């Protein structure tokens, strides 16, 4: 059926985002540069009602320096987004990942990790939740009316089921993350939604720690609306049973639930990757394909419980992934691509993957009919 059907152009395709209309609407997360490439804005244009920013949202990238605030690129997104009439999500308030560390440091300057006197650490985490608090404040009073959906923290929760013990948490505990979406709402209205973001919601024990880490923070009254699940999944990883258990868990506490950034790695992990994208066979994609049918398949099922599924890129031509790409080498200098085969040597994040519905070359895949069509 989808198999067969022809790589025609996506750019213009049947919308993606129509086609999911009345379920949840269809995202995609954006780099500056993508605004000022013609197909990419054609198939933002044409799939898409929602966005993100890839990159210029985060925090190393709005206030670098403490007090200088660089909204430039961000403005870039909205304004594209709200001249297309899209919806907006907010890449992350806080995140441990590439933090400016101007946030972690005394009066004095020094280290505040390093104080060992609970009443100067008392004095510390005052400072660095007052910091934080000027942060959310200063980016949510900006964008509150155009931006209504927000990952106001993002990857809190460690991958060994216990809080990440980055310097947030070392310093505030987990009073950052309470103030982090107290300060969402105070400063951005009841009509925002706030979202915890995060990848691995669907495996145990971080879904389960997780769990109770946001069942405890609504009972305390915090303010969260929901859950961010990144899904950078794999083609038969992790299981449609798995991710429905997920959904429905939080589901039931109340919370909405946002696939944030989809992508159906053509790998395991660690991955082992085609050194090129055409070295990458029609096999893969219609493994890919039907894995795609069964996601959105299960999604339909629970589109009362999502509101969005964003993926975490437009085409294939670009996609964080190929970072991850490491390509594998065995001693006659030929890829090995066999999970299971020796090795001689690694090409770190040489390799290319095919994340999406969309090729390099902005052509269909075996995917897109898969989720495009009504069977
Ligand atoms: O953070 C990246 C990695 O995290 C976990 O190890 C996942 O199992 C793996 O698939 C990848 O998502
Ligand atoms: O969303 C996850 C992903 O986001 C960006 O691509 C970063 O560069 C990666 O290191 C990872 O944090």
């Amino acid at each position: 059926s989808y198999a067969k059907k022809p790589h025609i152009s996506a750019l213009n395709a049947p919308q993606l985002d129509q086609r999911y209309k009345n379920e949840f609407t269809i995202g995609a997360a954006v780099e500056p540069y993508q605004l000022q490439n013609e197909k990419d804005v054609q198939m933002l244009k044409r799939h898409f009602n929602s966005i993100v920013a890839e990159n210029v949202m985060k925090p190393i990238s709005i206030q670098p320096e403490e007090g200088k605030f660089n909204f430039e690129q961000a403005d870039r997104i909205v304004k594209f987004a709200k001249a297309n009439g899209m919806d907006i999500r907010f890449h992350t308030l806080v995140w441990h990942s590439q933090v400016p560390q101007w946030f972690f440091l005394d009066k004095e300057g020094k280290p505040m990790v390093n104080e060992t006197d609970p009443v100067k650490r008392e004095q510390n985490k005052q400072l660095l939740l007052k910091r934080l608090e000027t942060h959310i404040k200063t980016i949510v009073e900006r964008y509150k009316d155009d931006i209504k959906y927000w990952d106001v923290v993002n990857e809190v929760v460690g991958d060994d089921g216990k809080l990440r013990n980055s310097p947030w948490y070392q310093i505030a505990g987990i009073d950052y993350i309470k103030v982090a979406f107290q300060a969402a709402r105070k400063y951005g209205g009841d009509n925002i939604k706030l979202y915890m973001n995060d990848y691995n919601t669907e495996v145990e024990p971080k879904r389960t720690a997780l769990y109770n880490l946001v069942k405890q923070l609504k009972e305390e009254g915090v303010p969260i609306d929901g859950i961010g699940h990144q899904s950078h999944i794999q083609i038969g990883w992790p299981s449609e049973a798995e991710i429905e258990k997920t959904i429905n868990m939080f589901a039931a506490l109340g919370l909405d639930n946002q696939i944030t950034e989809l992508d159906v790695s053509m790998y395991g992990w660690p991955p082992r990757a085609y050194p090129t994208y055409d070295a990458i066979p029609k096999q893969k994609f219609l493994d890919q394909a039907a894995r795609y049918d069964r996601l959105f398949k299960l999604y339909e099922k629970l589109s009362d419980k999502i509101s969005n599924v964003t993926f975490w890129g437009i085409a294939d031509n670009h996609t964080w992934l190929d970072s991850r790409a490491d390509v594998y080498y065995d001693a006659n200098g030929n890829v090995v691509v066999d999970p299971n085969a020796p090795y001689a040597k690694v090409e770190k994040g040489k390799g290319k993957d095919a994340p999406f519905v969309f090729g390099p070359d902005y052509k269909v895949k075996p995917a897109y009919w898969a989720i495009i069509d009504h069977k």
